[PDB]
RNA sequence: ACGAGAACACGUAUGCCGAAGUAUAUAAAU
């Protein structure tokens, strides 16, 4: 149970909707995505690392502080603060759950949030007939992110030593491939390094009867009843397309999908399940949603 | 099996065009 700590060097593009859309992270989804098609082109064997391996979201980072996403736990009180805010450094977290955490403290917080900025990259197209004949030629828009020097993204991962290794050596082949969206235009790179923090290494080792999802997850069919008692939660379709399938890209496209969002806090825990969102295509397309919990 | 995948912020044009380093004033009072 290691986590796995990224530097980029290079801007890369997330996005949600459109190319021209851009994020700082990205969902277990996507991560499960490309460490699986990083071993399918590395060709080894999936099975072990299909139904054993734990991974959390993407977090960001900093030069030295770790963060986590922000628990959808009910404080009773101002309320406007704690709305702008996402994520919660692990100094103060078990505090912010306590409600130590001050509004001026929440300002501060969100203050030194300083960890990159958002930018607009344009780029022209001259395959049309611009270059052919009378024809004019396609601007259109990407969103790239710049982490600071010292920042970049992190995910907490758990499994069998085994499995742990192979994932070391799939994310080292990676380290050279992309990562985010227009990974060949020259966006996502990384280099990464496995630390150890003695104090997150606690937060995932504590006890208690809440626990916080970390992941985009969901039950499975005959779970969700009891999974739904008391909870609070947000769902986040997840909807895209799929690499070298069927034989049409624009034809192929995975189902929209639902899931749990990364900050609801759940009673009843629940395994997930890596669902299936094919049809008409030539291999099974898998997504991912298999929860990692921080019990407190 | 990464809201993906393809996509040169490209192609046209330059520092021009007119202006005088000019205007008088003894190599001089023994």
């Amino acid at each position: 149970t290691k986590v796995f700590k990224l530097s980029f060097k290079t801007p890369v593009h997330f996005g949600k909707k459109r190319l021209s859309d851009g994020e700082m992270t990205i969902t277990a989804d996507t991560l499960f995505s490309a460490l699986f098609i990083e071993t399918l082109q590395l060709g080894k064997d999936t099975d072990w690392l299909l139904n054993d391996l734990i991974i959390s979201d993407t977090f960001p980072y900093e030069n030295e502080l770790y963060y986590l996403p922000k628990p959808l736990i009910k404080i009773d009180s101002n309320h406007k603060a704690f709305k702008k805010l996402k994520y919660v450094p692990v100094h103060h977290y078990n505090q912010y759950l306590n409600g130590e955490l001050s509004a001026e403290d929440a300002t501060d917080l969100n203050d030194i949030f300083n960890i990159g900025y958002f930018s607009l990259q344009t780029k022209v197209s001259l395959i049309a007939q611009e270059t052919d004949s009378s024809a004019d030629s396609e601007p259109y828009s990407v969103g790239t992110f710049t982490f600071e020097p010292e920042a970049g993204l992190y995910f907490i991962a758990k499994g069998s030593e085994e499995t742990l290794d192979h994932l070391n050596n799939i994310m080292t082949a990676l380290q050279y491939s992309g990562l985010g969206g227009k990974r060949n235009a020259g966006y996502g790179q990384f280099e990464y390094e496995i630390i150890n923090n003695q104090q997150l290494s606690k937060l995932l080792n504590q006890n208690g009867k809440h626990s916080i999802l970390l992941s985009t997850a969901m039950a499975k069919k005959e779970e969700i009843e009891s999974a739904l008692k008391e909870a609070r939660y947000i769902l986040t379709k997840r909807s895209g397309f799929v690499q070298s399938t069927n034989y049409s890209e624009m034809l192929v496209k995975k189902s929209d999908f639902y899931s749990f969002s990364s900050g609801s806090v759940f009673k009843n825990i629940f395994n997930g399940d890596i669902f299936n969102v094919g049809h008409n295509g030539k291999h099974p397309v898998y997504r991912y949603a298999k929860p990692l919990w921080l019990e407190v």
